């Protein structure tokens, strides 16, 4: 039906239509009388992956026969979301299977939504890793992802009761048809034992053995017939593992519990043991099978010429160190030689300045699970620091402070100084973070190795988050400016001479309409919930935090409550506000900030003299599926984060590019949106990190507002005395009192200025025609944020590689 | 090459070659260069399980539209072994597929050994289960399988310094191809709770769930095209169990450790909480799901019309109050209407008479892990000892030595008995053993309703134990008498008149020479032990018991020994001495068993006086595809059991079809096989029940064998004085203790009448045309001990079906 979709030709629906009835037959073991809705998607998935095999075993062929640099970029989490729908968009098969289906009586949208997703990932570092593997394959570079296979992915959430509830996701209880196992490959990893020093080197003795066992996963680019590998290892315990007898079998999940569940905290470190097993489980399996590959090709001068290893924040630092250990206590190397090619082959990406998300392991818990790996720290630490007080004589403030190994209560090595040490690049993912980095957290390093800090900033892939969720927007940029642009982002610029053009504004317009009518139905359909598709869709989604400030929306949606209360009759511009995310199991203020959004919607939605001019829904389960049905459908996106506070963002660049207008902060990656768009064509209010840090010297007084904001005295009496928990008055206490007395987010602070600018905002939603405007510059300049553009970056800046946009043959 | 194997057609071989192609590129992502064999044997399978697929949906269609009564075999154990010869056997395509893999340049025998065996059982009774299953779809039957899929099987045993060690069998590691999950059809059940009296009956509430999901593995006729289904239920947590965080995850496995491991005792009762829930767990899931189908057709009247279960010993026996349970608490039935249905419904086989391997639970654990369960027991027991009460009043001793519940230091219930009570039918598993049963054991069972008690005597599938294990012999056979043989094995009889035929004879003995030096070739590859292939292969496989007597086998090795040592220029006739099977991990006699037949092959198989004129060896994982090796390879089987304590034995007519003779006491099967063949044909020696009977109201004593046999002093002088471990002197005083002071098993009673009996053996063994002719007088009565037979009998007399050799259209 649509241009982008691809051609529906006679051979091919022919054929794909065979190819579907064969494998529910012979794959599935059904035929039509019998066969379930789960049946069908199998049957289709089946007949899309078939499509994949060719391409994939010459891409990994052409590999072996050109050897090129490979890249391996190492993560804890990869947030991959559905897999039907993005293959048949990158293989050009979607209206083929789209017309397939219809004449075997089946709707497609419905098959796709019985895909679990594969949600292996917390939030904005496991979505980058993902959107870049889709672009690493889509500029035909020798890329392969290396994570873990979770048995459980992030939590489903349920709300019951306002409050939430978690669910194991057992994503995999009916068979993931997009894997293969590879048990040829199958790793043996080491815990635990004791160092033995010989007169030929340190051998590391007496160890406990889990095996890795591969899973390969493909991840085909964007029409150009590339096809590479994630490689996720499931942990496996030896046959002879505790081997009275009943128990010793029992007492393989033991083992086996390594790969069980990914930990759902997103900017947060908890120093468990299970978690570091974890990190080395993925460093020492991953680092068997690129040496393997490497001599697959003695001397490993060449080996950094050959390979990158792209460290995602510092969860597989241990990299560093068992790289070291390999080199030396195994292949002989001197450490002066190992340290270099370490170095050289190393880089690291930091995505976070929040102190307590750092990661600090204790000493004890190095020292008995990885005794050889604190010895190769240890000596680490002494070379480095033998370095700074060369360049810097004297200076014992310094050396305190650059140290892997912190002193104090606990020792604890610091994960970071670490990964800059043994790195040759260093990189933020946002200008304004970047920046930060070398003028704050990581200044001692930035004075000693100028040369090693870079920055990249973030973006997103236009394959799933413009042509996969957004078929209806893509067509109408199609139509106008050509096919090109979803490779080539930049190319959105050309729309740029149809901002007074009259069809494109309707045909803009029009998009968005259809796109927020689908999702009330959504809502009706899957949630019983009633609301006004004409009203101004204010979306705030991303993982509850404090420093996200869900908060400061919270009050600016009381404000408007409080404001129609006092003056029912009086005209205000309709609005939706939604809030969705997921919060940490143990975090408890992020518990009480979801409870206290469905308390406000219980008194907000059930008034009767607001009507439908205000309605307050949360949404549920907050997810990449999800994320790809609401962000289309958005007018206003919520990206109000305290300046200095989130690194980059990636959910602000996706509402950017499916028509929402932004109300932000200068935080991250807004900045460069701004500047981007222009000022003129960005909602832009509040503290500047300069204002921030000028606030902090002062001394932060809540009170100071509270006494001055007559508006923002009556919402604080109001949560205090019991008005949004009539029968638990004192409910919300925790959070007015964080508000009033602790509050390292400044919600007050940025208060006054966000009411006014959403006052703007609903200024300009009463123009329908100068809204669409304003909205054409914003899309029409996200051309920068495509992670084609960062992966290129990263490929030339820091890999040493050059992309290609280059077919491979069919 | 050889005709039994079926047709190689010119169109079959092209299709299965290019079948092979497409599921080495499409299912498992692999071209020639880089396959592994591994690769290849999967590629194989797909290949031979795409044939069943039509057959296996027609058939149950077929039983969909015909509703014919269907039969439920519930077992705690299913021993399959190896599916890929025998699939290609059942379906006539051995031969088409070892041409297309010749042609591909590939040996399907190699390919063959890299499929796990299917170790789901411990011996005999899971053994059975195998076969019945064969002959049911054979015969055409509407029969089903259920059981357990146990993640791991029966333990892998190694035997490391003489000693046994078990392994993991980690047998789905790789993947099954022959199973096919049915998520549709998971089913709750339920554990712990407790008990709540209503106005409307008694309610079960504050249970525990596990869910119960089903895979299905095709059972193929053979060449009719039936195939019927085994179903085995795996133990998967609701997702909200135990919903800090990471740990409520991790304790999922708590919950799906049921279906975790097959227990490893062999005739032997271990009251484990586990045991209890595996048994409960595969009752509850299989009677929902007989329930379903037959509601699938409110009456409950037609149900054992419709419906017959068949409990394999007591492991299943608590289906019958989980029926009860359902047809009274949930279907509202009266008490005596229900109990009718029951009792209609389900029969039961009793596999042994050893007092130690009866199943009694305390009554405590049934209190706990399933309280309705109890109370339903309590009221069976009741009105049951009324029935007692009523036939032979004043006999208060017969109330309760009948009662299903058992006082004493803990109170048990006795759940043969509960079989009993509930059952229209119980039998014994061959004529002495049900004789036994209504003589001893049961008696007042059979007094109070004779009408229950039968026989069925047990069988072997002739397709696994002679077309598959013995090709050669399957074809000299096929080439006088036809192919007919093969499903109706009585038709063997038409051999007797081939007795004196001299080609026929010669053919017999090269057969049976050709699977000697195949075995003795497996020894050197496999495990670099050396043996003479003109040697009598003298074999006794069977799981290690003191009632089995391995003990007696080896004193007569050691007898021969000496005799050799004593006059070592005298002629013997070269005897290979075979011993195999695993032990119960927790049976140490059993475990020392094994480290002498071990020690014995260390002195005798390294005496130069011995040369190769005497070989002990120890077959290392005795296991299904071990027997399909040896089985063919043996002159001399070994059943030598003391009289009234093999219930059976099945090993006995594999045996038996294959070309060996018997050394045996009348115990079980025995003495139907010596009936069928002749006494004259058979080596008998040894007490008979009589016997044993008359000699336990005398007492046993060991000593005075000792003192009056010469040759068994000299033995056991040699065991205790370290004869056999000069190292560790002392390491046999167990076993020499155990024979002297507390032998149940009288292995000094049968000693002289063995070695007497053995010499025999050695005499006809001189004159190989007189043995291959009484060979022959075995192989052509043999006929009787078809699990066909066997079937045919348990369909008319217990489940009231008739069977039927018509095919199914292709
Ligand atoms: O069907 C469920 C099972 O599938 C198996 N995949 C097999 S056999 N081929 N895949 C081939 C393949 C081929 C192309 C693309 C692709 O993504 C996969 C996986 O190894 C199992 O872990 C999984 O449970
Ligand atoms: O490939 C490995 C996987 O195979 C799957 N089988 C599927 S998709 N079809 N089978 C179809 C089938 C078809 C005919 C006969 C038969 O025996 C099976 C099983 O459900 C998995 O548990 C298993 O891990
Ligand atoms: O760059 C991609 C995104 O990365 C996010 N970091 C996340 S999700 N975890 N970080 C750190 C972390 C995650 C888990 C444990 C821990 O100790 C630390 C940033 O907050 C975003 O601004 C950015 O857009
Ligand atoms: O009929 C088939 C075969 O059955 C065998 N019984 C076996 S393996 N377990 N029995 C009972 C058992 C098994 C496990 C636990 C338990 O408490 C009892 C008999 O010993 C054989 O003679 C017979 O040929």
């Amino acid at each position: 039906q649509i241009s982008v979709r691809g051609l529906a030709g006679v051979e091919n629906v022919t054929e794909l239509k065979k190819n579907f009835n064969r494998h529910l037959h012979f794959t599935l073991v059904k035929d039509r009388n019998v066969a379930t809705p789960r049946d069908y998607y199998f049957a289709l998935a089946h007949t899309v992956r078939d499509h994949l095999v060719g391409r994939w075993i010459r891409t990994q062929q052409h590999y072996y026969e050109k050897d090129p640099k490979r890249i391996y970029y190492l993560s804890l989490e990869f947030y991959m979301g559905r897999t039907l729908q993005n293959t048949m968009v990158n293989l050009a098969l979607e209206n083929a299977c789209d017309e397939a289906t219809y004449q075997l009586g089946l709707d497609m949208e419905e098959l796709e939504e019985i895909e679990e997703d594969a949600g292996l990932g917390n939030g904005g570092l496991g979505r980058l890793a993902a959107c870049f593997l889709d672009s690493m394959a889509t500029l035909g570079l020798a890329a392969y992802g290396y994570g873990i296979r979770y048995e459980f992915g992030i939590f489903n959430q349920k709300i019951c009761g306002g409050w939430q509830m978690e669910e194991a996701d057992d994503w995999l209880r009916y068979g993931n048809p997009w894997e293969k196992a590879r048990p040829e490959f199958t790793l043996p990893v080491h815990f635990y034992g004791r160092v033995e020093h010989t007169s030929q080197g340190a051998k590391w003795v007496d160890t406990q053995v889990v095996l890795a066992m591969p899973y390969d996963t493909p991840v085909p680019g964007y029409r150009n017939n590339v096809v590479n590998t994630m490689r996720l290892w499931s942990a496996k315990a030896p046959n002879d593992f505790n081997l009275g007898y009943i128990q010793a079998v029992l007492d393989r999940n033991l083992a086996e519990n390594i790969s069980r569940v990914l930990y759902p905290n997103d900017n947060f470190f908890e120093g468990k043991e299970l978690r570091l097993k974890q990190e080395y489980f993925v460093v020492a399996a991953t680092l068997q099978d690129i040496i393997r590959r490497f001599k697959s090709s003695t001397n490993f001068d060449a080996f950094p010429d050959k390979v990158a290893i792209q460290l995602n924040d510092t969860h597989p630092s241990l990299a560093i160190p068992e790289l070291m250990r390999v080199l030396v206590d195994l292949e002989r190397l001197d450490w002066d030689k190992a340290w270099e090619v370490t170095v050289k082959t190393c880089a690291y990406t930091n995505h976070t300045v929040l102190p307590e998300a750092l990661e600090r392991w204790p000493v004890h818990l190095l020292e008995t699970l990885l005794p050889r790996h604190l010895q190769i720290i240890y000596e680490i630490n002494q070379r480095f620091l033998n370095r700074v007080a060369a360049a810097f004589p004297g200076d014992v403030d310094r050396l305190r402070r650059m140290s892997l190994v912190e002193e104090g209560a606990v020792k604890r090595i610091n994960m970071a100084h670490l990964c800059i040490a043994g790195s040759h690049a260093v990189n933020g993912v946002a200008r304004i973070h970047s920046e930060i980095l070398k003028k704050t957290i990581f200044k001692d390093f930035y004075e000693l190795e100028p040369h090693k800090f870079q920055n990249k900033t973030n973006g997103i892939t236009p394959r799933r988050w413009l042509v996969l969720c957004n078929p209806g927007l893509a067509e109408i940029i199609a139509e106008r400016i050509g096919e090109e642009y979803i490779s080539d982002l930049d190319q959105l610029r050309k729309l740029l001479s149809y901002v007074d053009d009259e069809a494109f504004i309707r045909d803009v317009a029009k998009v968005k309409q259809e796109n927020k009518l689908k999702f009330a139905a959504y809502l009706e359909r899957e949630y019983k919930v009633h609301i006004n598709p004409n009203s101004l869709f204010d979306v705030q989604v991303k993982r509850i935090h404090e420093y996200k400030r869900q908060l400061l929306n919270c009050l600016h949606v009381i404000t408007l409550y409080n404001r129609i209360k006092k003056e029912p009759n009086k005209f205000v511009v309709p609005r939706t506000v939604m809030i969705g995310g997921k919060a940490a199991p143990g975090y408890h203020m992020a518990k009480m900030i979801i409870k206290l959004i469905t308390a406000i919607g219980d008194v907000v939605n059930h008034d009767p003299v607001v009507g439908d001019r205000l309605r307050v829904i949360f949404l549920e389960n907050y997810r990449v599926s999800l994320a790809e049905k609401v962000i289309p459908a958005a007018d206003l996106s919520e990206q109000i984060s305290t300046a200095g506070t989130e690194a980059s963002g990636t959910g602000n660049m996706k509402f950017m590019l499916n028509g929402a207008l932004t109300i932000g902060t200068m935080d991250g990656a807004n900045v460069e949106m701004a500047e981007e768009a222009g000022e003129e064509n960005f909602f832009i209010f509040g503290m500047r990190v300069e204002d921030v840090d000028r606030l902090d010297q002062r001394g932060y007084n809540a009170q100071e507002y509270y006494d001055r904001i007559p508006e923002l005295r009556q919402i604080i009496e109001q949560l205090s005395s019991g008005f949004f928990s009539p029968k638990q008055p004192d409910l919300f206490k925790d959070i007015v009192n964080m508000l009033m007395h602790h509050d390292r987010f400044k919600v007050f602070a940025d208060y006054e200025e966000y009411v006014k600018c959403q006052e703007r905002v609903s200024a300009l939603y009463k123009n329908p025609r100068e809204w669409t405007r304003m909205v054409i510059r914003n899309i029409a300049t996200s051309g920068k944020f495509s992670s084609d553009r960062t992966i290129a970056q990263y490929a030339r800046e820091i890999w040493g590689v050059e992309p290609s946009r280059q077919r491979l043959p069919a």
